[PDB]
């Protein structure tokens, strides 16, 4: 339901910023990074409280449509109703995902991807401010 | 085809900012806004040399489809190879748009626009940032 954004064309080494707001009384938030929604490098998913999960960034890949392994990262640091900024860049092995409080962590590239064209927010984060470097 | 957003949920009195590069030999650009890709409040068309047209901005209004009257506007504070930020607010009358080299125009919010949840960037102007506040 949140910004839905293509033609990207974010390429390796650029690097892309997104600044927005979490919810007051959020439950969790997604990014979705990709080529469109059936095809995503990165589907990143913190969640404050949602399917028994508290407090945890829960991230996946999808490759026509069929999810990847799911995996738990190590910090969650995120805040309800607050502002907060994710960076992202890539290349051909990783995507390295830039957290608030200096915190970072890379994703395989699964699906191979030579440039980013997609990417979609959902749940209680509003994007205010997107830009590419 | 440039960026293109979809819900951006920008509500009167917002300001969104949009900053870009324009090419070397750019021949024009465009900056759609709206509600959806065919009910646009403002069709902004920066021409350097386009379609007889020279230093020229043209703007119109697209409701289901159907392109309003075209307007056209009496400055042109752009220039190729260079980057250039417009800034755009709305009230019930009119919208607003800032451009570089403190100029300014009133285009009628034609369509009775509430919010505006709709951008897209086509030509020669690549889209580095843009931002909602």
């Amino acid at each position: 339901c949140g910004l839905v954004a293509s033609n990207l064309n974010l390429k390796p080494g650029e690097c892309l910023r997104v600044r927005g707001e979490v919810a007051p009384d959020a439950k969790s938030f997604v990014l979705n990074l990709g080529k469109d929604s059936n095809n995503l490098c990165l589907h990143f998913n913190p969640r404050f409280n949602a399917h028994g999960d508290a407090n945890t960034i829960v991230c996946n890949s999808k490759d026509g449509g069929a999810w990847g392994t799911e995996q738990r990262e190590a910090v969650f640091p995120f805040q309800p109703g607050s502002v907060a900024e994710v960076c992202i860049t890539f290349d051909q092995a990783n995507l390295t995902v830039k957290l608030p409080d200096g915190y970072e962590f890379k994703f395989p590239n699964r699906l191979n991807l030579e440039a980013i064209n997609y990417m979609a927010a959902d749940g209680d984060f509003k994007i205010k401010c997107v830009a590419f470097d």
